[PDB]
């Protein structure tokens, strides 16, 4: 599991009451609870800054909260400083074991303005299909900061089984770019109706759809 | 108090092993038996693979082994398999319910053969134009290691504008995905017999082209 559903990045202004969150695929919390908050730095020490839903360990800042509404626990920064910036993951527990972490929503100071993800699907061209294969490709870019979620829909269902996402990068333009793929075999990519791209943002989703032709 | 100690990189050749330390002191580990070792695939999460010192957890690889010596984990990867590369760290418990980890051990796997890369290169399409923009994207995919070159031709001289190359993301096999995308417009799009692709890959070079051929 990750389960621990966690929204793809976070952003602020220096001031700024950031809330951050977990919620659960399958179960365990209703059992669960006694869940921990985590503080990344890039590539510097990973910091318990929560234990148990909002026991702050000594040392942490009390701006630092922690909650839980039900299946959703949430984390929440009260004035964002500077040094807040960071890749902050979210946790719990299951049974003798069952360590399992959200998927990690990494923060942030506002130095741009707020980027929204131009996505654009491409099919898999005739002279590829000719070749007997097959691969359509979402391209994010555009956007700031430089955490999306990207998800493909195989008609709405979710197809998480020959996905390849890519981590961001920084366009020359100062803004980010990345770019998930979907490889298959024509076979399923002509016997399926539709297939569809869906990146996630602060607070937008964007899902954009592709189906097959044979034009050529 | 600090953070426990690891060897910063580490190496093993596929087949071979490696071991992994976690030196801290008897208040966070000796005395306490209670230290874990996360595995981190480069910020997707850590899958927490073990946390009782030795404890596996079921869903984890046994040829993990962590064992307590002195005042330090050591984590043996038996008979390596080149997917392992990742950084990893350790986590003690001191007493506060407050938790202090590692300072990390990213791994290099040694003669993961290499991976020429599939340029699966992409022109625009109908909902693209519908639209009006000409976005083409070469998709560089399958390859290790990560150097690889991507310059792109006009239509017989090059091209060095309104273009993106994204370097090699960590796919999901230790081979890497690097995407290149141009921008131009119908107007731009058709007033060429071709548009080309390059990837630079070791001392190997791979163009790929598109006409205008728009069976989409
Ligand atoms: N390191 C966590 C312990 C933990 C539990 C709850 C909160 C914080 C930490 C286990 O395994
Ligand atoms: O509390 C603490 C240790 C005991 C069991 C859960 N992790």
């Amino acid at each position: 599991p990750s389960a621990l559903t966690q929204p793809p990045s976070a952003s602020g202004s220096l001031g700024q009451s950031v809330t951050i969150s977990c919620t659960g695929t399958s179960s365990d919390v209703g059992g669960y609870n006694y869940v921990s908050w985590y503080q990344q730095h890039a590539g510097k020490a990973p910091k318990v800054i929560i234990y148990e839903v909002n026991k702050r360990p000594s040392g942490v800042p009390d701006r630092f909260s922690g909650s839980k509404s039900g299946n959703t626990a949430s984390l929440t920064v009260s004035g964002l400083q500077a040094e807040d910036e960071a890749d902050y993951y979210c946790s719990s527990y299951e049974g003798s074991d069952n360590f399992v972490f959200g998927t990690g929503t990494k923060v942030t100071v506002l130095g741009q303005p707020k980027a929204n993800p131009t996505v654009t699907l491409f099919p898999p061209s005739s002279e590829e299909l000719q070749a007997n294969k097959a691969t359509l490709v979402c391209l994010i870019s555009d956007f700031y900061p430089g955490a999306v979620t990207v998800a493909w829909k195989a008609d709405g269902s979710p197809v998480k089984a020959g996905v390849e996402t890519t981590k961001p990068s920084k366009q020359s333009n100062n803004k980010y770019a990345a770019s998930s793929y979907l490889s298959l075999t024509p076979e399923q990519w002509k016997s399926h109706r539709s297939y569809s791209c869906q990146v996630t943002h602060e607070g937008s989703t964007v899902e954009k759809t592709v189906a097959p032709t044979e034009c050529s």
